[PDB]
């Protein structure tokens, strides 16, 4: 049984107690935290390639009232995020085994872009969720994993100034 654990679980809870916040640019912003990933019942010599997505928790637009993020009355159903390829990929069981594997270089953007950034819709909530594919093999398979813990509000710029004074004393 192939099992995937979260990195630094501790700190991501802090974030998430107080509403986590991701900004967004037009050219793409790196993530702090970053999602790093325990692997382990990977067949050390066959290939995989790591994804990375963002699920839409819900279907409305949050805005932060008075101190307080609250969800708009008019969902709208929101289409899947573009995937981000870990660059290790593709890589042997081993690889991806030895060390966390870290999405330190994926970026968010608010416009669709040349490549890799992914677009999020602003003030929308996210879910990161990451699918291991293995391929070049006879069977491809699929494992695929959400993180509640490192759930966010894509943001232009931070709202709430306790995630402001997280983002830097951890950074
Ligand atoms: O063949 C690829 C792929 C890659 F793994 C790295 C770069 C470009 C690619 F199309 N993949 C299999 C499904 C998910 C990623």
């Amino acid at each position: 049984e192939l099992r995937v654990g979260l990195e630094e679980s501790e700190l991501w809870l802090r974030f998430k107690e107080l509403t986590n916040e991701m900004i967004v640019t037009k050219n793409g912003r790196r993530m702090f935290p970053v999602l790093k990933v325990n692997v382990s019942g990977l067949d050390p010599n066959a290939m995989y390639s790591f994804l990375l997505d963002f699920v839409a928790a819900d279907n409305h637009r949050w805005k932060y009232v008075n101190g307080e993020w609250v969800p708009g009355g008019k969902p709208e159903p929101q289409a899947p995020s573009c995937v981000y390829i870990h660059p290790d990929s593709p890589n042997f069981g081993a690889h991806w085994m030895k060390a966390p594997v870290s999405f330190s270089k994926v970026k968010l953007t608010n416009k669709l872009n040349g490549g890799g950034q992914i677009m999020l819709n602003s003030l929308h909530k996210y879910e990161p969720r990451i699918h291991i594919v293995r391929v070049g093999g006879p069977q491809r398979m699929i494992t695929s994993h959400c993180f509640p813990e490192t759930q966010f509000i894509a943001v232009t710029a931070y709202q709430n100034e306790e995630i402001t004074a997280l983002k830097i004393k951890y950074n």
